[PDB]
Formats: structure tokens, C-alpha cells, sequence
């Protein structure tokens, strides 16, 4: 009975606007949690206009009012699809999980990072007979120190917003039913999501002096790229020009830009966002395979790319923010890239001349997970990828 009273006490910690958001969450948690997962991929004014945005902000703040002084382990059920295992571990009318499935799931999640986002109800205890157990996959996640956790009436609300790795899997039994329990932990990353102004503040802070660290040749070539020279340079790289139609002048610009990007490496794990056209994924601009309003096109896309490596011949322009922009209005693919500390890269928008981080030509990305979301009536994809050192 002490948990129910303790939750009551926790709500009294909150400001009244935050209490108001929690009460709305108590009545309906499904639509707000769904919203909290993909809210940051819309335009900034589209976010501001959303009927659920005030509730999201207040609930986010509410959670931050109750931070743990030490790492804490939480339990919650998850769909294997969340980890790019697009088939059942077992059916829900089954008790057993085959050891082949166990090894297959292990092979899938092995040595990969997976982005987790949005509101989630957790438990501090292992689930038993009475509790709802909707899937065969039970997450046991180590939350890093200073993470908010909101007990309410009893369940507990958290907001995910981090890369996770599954270190170990174990087979457990509850009421005769077998589950995969997945031991997971958080790998820290800077992720500004929709807050482009804070992102831009970071970028300027980390790259304000970068220009001064460049040689005159390097500075000239970085300037030329930013001013529109990127089209010639990237078209030349994409068509394999250096081999089949060499341009020694363009090759020299490319070398200089590459060197500039290696001068001041990305100092911390950083998440960036690229709105990708069809060509980067091997589709023509006119491709009927590029339309993700049809489910068959999504299936085909995952089958080609999910769990596979993707190399870019050209330099890769990304944003520190995940927000949609007019320049990328048509594009149906958000490439969400985690950059490991030490990678070549630069915030180009530190030079006067929006929100651009440039990654080195010839970079390879490991596509961990692909998901779809609705932006009005256009289905778009979110490609969760890691830049390979």
C-alpha cells in the first residue's frame, strides 16, 4: 500500500500544469505516447500547433522533477520489431521459444545500437501472473544516473531518448510461458531532436575556431563547397568520376575538405539527421518503389537495407535537428545517424555563410532499424543508422 501513497506524494511535487498533464496521461496514455515518439520530425510550427504538444512538454518536465541519484533497472515489454526482428519470437498462443529463435534474435541485436524514444510505462519489478505481458520480449534496462522517473496511480512513467544496446539475452519462464529477457544499457549521445537553436548553439561552440585551424587552401575549398560547389563535387563522386572521368581539380577540393573534416573530430557521440532522396538508396527520382504509402514498398526497403551497410561516395550533409524543412519537403526518408566520438566531421554553419553537419565522403553507415511514421498522409521512413569508425 506504500507505493500508492508514495505516488500520491510524487504528484504533489509537480507544478499544477504538470499535474494537469499527468491527469490527462492517466485517462489516455496511448495517443500521447505515440505522439512523443515522432513529434520531432515535423516542422517547427507544426510541432507548436499540435494539440498534444503542451501535454508533451509538461509531462516531459514532470518526469525531470524526480531524478534517481544512481543507475536503476526497469522492466517493460517490447515488440521484437523494435530491434529489427520482423517476425515473431513465438506466437501468443504458444508457451515455448525454440533455441534457434533465441540464437537468431541474438544474431540480430548483436553489437548494434538502437534508438529508443517517447513515453513508456515501466516496472521496478519482474512481471508475474497477474501483470499484462503482451509480447515474448521483456526488456530489463539499466537507466543511467540522473534519469527522471515518475511513479503514478501504481505504474511508473519514463521518457526514453537514447541509444540502447542489448548486452545479453536470457530465457525466462512466467506461468509456463517462455520469454526472452534482454539485458540492455544506455550508450550516451547528444541528440537535440527538434531543438535546432540549442543544436546550433552547440555547433557554434564546438566549431567557432575551426576556421582558424584550417589552412588557407582548406578554408577556400570548404567555402567553395558551402557556396554551391557541393553539387559538382557530389555528382562527380556519385558517378564514380575519379575513376571513369577524372577531374584533378575536383579531386584536390575533395582532399582539402576531407582534411578539414579530420582537423576537429566530433568530440562526443552525436545524433544528426539527413532528409534523404531516393538515389542514395539506389532508387531513381521517379521510382514507384520510393512511395511508402504502399506497404509493399516499405517491406522491400527493409529487406534491402535493414541490418545492412550503406556507403556514400559523396560527402554527407546532415542537420543537428530532426525537424522538417521546406528544402526537404518532398523527401520521404529521415536518416537518423549516430556519430561516434572521434569521427571526422564539422558543423559548417559555424561559418557565417542552416544547422549543417558535414560527414566525410566514402563514409559507411550500419542500418540498425527502419520505422515508418505518418506525416499528414505521406508515410515517411526513419532509418536508424550508425557511422562506422
Amino acid at each position: 500500500e506504500w507505493e500508492r501513497k508514495e505516488a500520491e506524494r510524487i504528484e504533489q511535487k509537480l507544478e499544477r500544469s504538470e499535474k494537469e498533464a499527468l491527469e490527462s496521461y492517466k485517462k489516455d496514455s496511448v495517443e500521447i505516447s505515440k505522439y512523443s515518439q515522432t513529434r520531432n520530425y515535423f516542422y517547427d510550427y507544426q510541432i507548436e500547433a499540435n494539440s498534444r504538444e503542451k501535454e508533451y512538454k509538461e509531462l516531459r518536465n514532470a518526469i525531470s522533477k524526480n531524478k534517481i541519484d544512481k543507475p536503476m533497472y526497469v522492466y517493460y515489454f517490447e515488440s521484437p520489431e523494435k530491434f529489427a526482428f520482423n517476425k515473431v519470437i513465438r506466437t501468443e498462443n504458444q508457451n515455448e521459444i525454440s533455441l534457434e529463435k533465441f540464437n537468431e534474435f541474438k544474431e540480430t541485436i548483436q553489437n548494434k545500437l538502437f534508438k529508443q524514444d517517447g513515453f513508456k510505462d515501466i516496472s521496478l519489478y519482474e512481471p508475474g501472473k497477474g501483470d499484462e505481458k503482451p509480447t515474448p520480449l521483456l526488456m530489463h534496462l539499466k537507466l543511467p544516473r540522473n534519469t527522471g522517473m515518475l511513479p503514478y496511480t501504481v505504474s511508473t512513467l519514463i521518457e526514453q531518448g537514447y541509444s540502447i544496446k542489448i548486452d545479453k539475452i536470457v530465457r525466462i519462464v512466467i506461468d509456463g510461458k517462455h520469454y526472452i529477457k534482454a539485458e540492455a544499457s544506455v550508450v550516451s549521445s547528444l541528440d537535440f531532436k527538434d531543438d535546432v537553436s540549442k543544436g546550433d548553439s552547440w555547433g557554434k561552440a564546438n566549431y567557432n575556431d575551426w576556421s582558424n585551424k584550417l589552412t588557407p587552401n582548406e578554408l577556400a575549398d570548404v567555402n567553395d563547397y558551402m557556396r554551391g560547389g557541393y553539387t559538382a563535387i557530389n555528382n562527380y563522386l556519385i558517378s564514380n568520376g575519379p575513376v571513369n572521368n577524372p577531374n584533378p581539380e575536383l579531386d584536390s577540393k575533395i582532399t582539402n575538405i576531407e582534411n578539414a573534416l579530420k582537423r576537429e573530430p566530433i568530440p562526443t557521440n552525436l545524433t544528426v539527421y539527413r532528409r534523404s532522396g531516393p538515389q542514395e538508396f539506389g532508387l531513381t527520382l521517379t521510382s514507384p518503389e520510393y512511395d511508402f504509402n504502399k506497404l509493399e514498398n516499405i517491406d522491400a526497403f527493409k529487406s534491402k537495407w535493414e541490418g545492412q551497410a550503406l556507403s556514400y561516395p559523396n560527402f554527407i550533409s546532415t542537420s543537428i535537428g530532426s525537424v522538417n524543412m521546406s528544402a526537404f519537403a518532398k523527401r520521404k526518408i529521415v536518416l537518423r545517424i549516430t556519430i561516434p566520438k572521434g569521427s571526422p566531421g564539422a558543423y559548417l554553419s559555424a561559418i557565417p555563410g542552416e544547422y549543417e553537419v558535414l560527414l566525410n565522403h566514402g563514409s559507411k553507415f550500419k542500418i540498425n532499424k527502419i520505422d515508418s511514421y505518418k506525416d499528414g498522409t505521406i508515410t515517411k521512413l526513419i532509418v536508424d543508422a550508425t557511422l562506422i569508425p
